[PDB]
């Protein structure tokens, strides 16, 4: 429940290394991982491109003494308050990414340590994400608009279903923020979950209560029950993800305000209109009656009726499922990248 | 409703000023305003430190083409979407900026433009904001804790409250986001209410529906009503105020989640402990049960039975209020400043 110290979470991972940062000619270097660049810059953790022998590499750097500071306030069960850091937050994640090991999940290859700095290594999806965010969602660029063709959605959800499996079913598992940021391509086609930073062990399936990224999170975050099936909760964030990739834009959510976003996802109908409708005007092809069907299996507001992944991974709109769509979507988007 | 250009709402301003940026030896100066150094780097506006004579002033600068970029979604009337700009809410601001004049309210003694960048010039209220905020509330420093006493948090509200009289009663507009960094004391213990940039005109005593700072807004907000009475969405936030000059901690709300925020506000009790209670363990006098009674006529979740702001100024609580602690605080305050 509250896990012990960094040493003792770690004391039975296999591939735990030794810090050791160097300059061989001013490359700065993580253990044999040349630094090339920084790829994103969150609020404590940070992603950092890196090469060794000839392969690409993603380490994501915690630092202990950063996150120990920064703390919040959880439930209480005592009703004596209860006081939670970031670095607690961590320990939890360290040893889920400890667990994880599948071909549809970013698994570690290794963690390297003084028990205060920490870098999980990571192959490199040279993709990145299957959306970028910043006012909106887009493929590559801000500018052109495109959105990603139904056949190669198609395979980006069987491919996360997938990895639902696996968590959820083979570790118990519960991703808790499915989102676009988070599903990672390579150049070759292959997707994989990742971040597993909001993820908690479920318990009879059930999971804590309300945590995550506010405009992916279920009904059943609105109501008095305080227990949540997990794989509902999932379903119901690829269910979004699956939205903003017809719309390339987030549903009922969008910004200010929340009070606006939370009297909504409780209670109202999501719009279903054709790929370009909430997108004309910042710029200032088109879906079919069953794509829509499907979606909303997923966005069931009662969770009890929610889509399953069993259900959806052998429902007939995922059928014709062709992962060449995949390989040559993946293909060409990676010669259109380093191309800027 | 939706109001014109720049030039149009500032054409009968009878202090507008054609902006001048210069340079003299290494001094830059806007207008006879030398700039010192910015106060406040926001995420939009921004605010500047200037001398000009013997004085002091901030001056407040917003611009056109930063702001009119960053687009949202506000609501519809005709369901066919709505689009609006920062740069919009900023025009509905300016009118209102130029009609603000009370001496319980930050008002403008110029506005600098070239229809673009703007400069707004205010006094420089030297003891900055009655309290300020990181991880919570502190008074001078983050490190030693102090309360404001009592008989100086008395006169603070006796003095916001004299605001609302104005705002609501002489103006009829609603501030729409009284929180603690909108609260401006001066060196000589004036106390002045500030940025109206959430600030609407209502109808009929009524405003428009949601928008503010999350942890500081009304039961309403949360019900089936669309429309709520303007004075008691501000009566609410002076009272989250209060309860925040009274443990330097907000109430229910509090950081991660939202959710955990929004089924707090509408339904639950708030907790009225001793001064230090939420405060104990960030650290690693307090107040009598009168105190937590006034407040409480401030919290009522009910807005038609939620305190007014007549029977506020004449309750017994306030029947005490002697100017002079403020101004023997606010004098003890400048000269702990700047000392630092
Ligand atoms: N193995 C990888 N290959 C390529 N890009 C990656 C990889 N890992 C992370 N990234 C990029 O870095 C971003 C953020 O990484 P993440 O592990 O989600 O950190 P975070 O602090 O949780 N950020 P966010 O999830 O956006 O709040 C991802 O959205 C990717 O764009
Ligand atoms: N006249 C003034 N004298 C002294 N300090 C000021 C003055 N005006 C603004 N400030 C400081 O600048 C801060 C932010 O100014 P404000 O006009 O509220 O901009 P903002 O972008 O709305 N920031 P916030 O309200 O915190 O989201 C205030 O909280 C004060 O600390
Ligand atoms: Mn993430
Ligand atoms: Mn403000």
């Amino acid at each position: 429940g509250p896990l012990g110290s960094m040493k003792d979470i770690l004391s039975n991972y296999s591939n735990l290394i030794y810090l050791n940062k160097y300059v061989k000619e001013k490359d700065k270097y993580i253990n044999d991982y040349r630094i090339i660049r920084t790829l994103n810059q969150g609020k404590f953790n940070k992603i950092i491109l890196c090469e060794k022998d000839n392969k690409f590499y993603a380490l994501k750097k915690y630092e202990k003494s950063l996150l120990e500071k920064k703390r919040d306030f959880t439930k209480s069960n005592n009703d004596k308050i209860s006081i939670k850091s970031k670095y607690d937050d961590f320990k939890n994640e360290l040893q889920i990414i400890t667990d994880i090991k599948n071909e549809y999940c970013l698994t570690c290859e290794g963690i390297i340590t003084n028990y205060d700095e920490v870098y999980i290594i990571y192959e490199y999806m040279e993709n990145d994400s299957i959306l970028k965010f910043d006012e909106y969602f887009f493929v590559l660029d801000k500018n052109y608009t495109c959105f990603i063709p139904i056949q190669v959605i198609k395979c980006i959800i069987k491919s996360v279903l997938n990895s639902f499996s696996y968590i959820h079913n083979e570790k118990n598992i519960c991703h808790r923020d499915v989102k676009p940021s988070n599903i990672l391509m390579d150049k070759n086609g292959r997707v994989k979950l990742s971040d597993f930073g909001e993820s908690e062990y479920m318990v009879d399936k059930k999971i804590k209560g309300s945590r995550g990224t506010y405009e992916f999170m279920p009904p059943e975050f609105f109501s008095n029950e305080s227990s949540y099936n997990g794989a509902k909760v999932d379903i119901w964030s690829l269910g979004i993800c699956l939205y903003v990739m017809f719309y390339n834009v987030v549903p009922f959510s969008l910004k200010i305000s929340l009070v606006e976003l939370f009297n909504n996802i409780r209670t109202k109908n999501i719009e279903y209109p054709l790929d370009r409708n909430h997108f004309l005007y910042p710029l200032t092809n088109f879906l079919s009656n069953e794509d829509i069907d499907f979606l909303k299996l997923f966005l069931r507001k009662n969770p009890a009726e929610r889509i399953t992944s069993e259900d959806a991974l052998k429902h007939e709109w995922l059928a014709d499922t062709n992962i060449e769509d995949l390989r040559e979507f993946s293909k060409e988007l990676y010669k259109k990248r380093k191309k800027l």
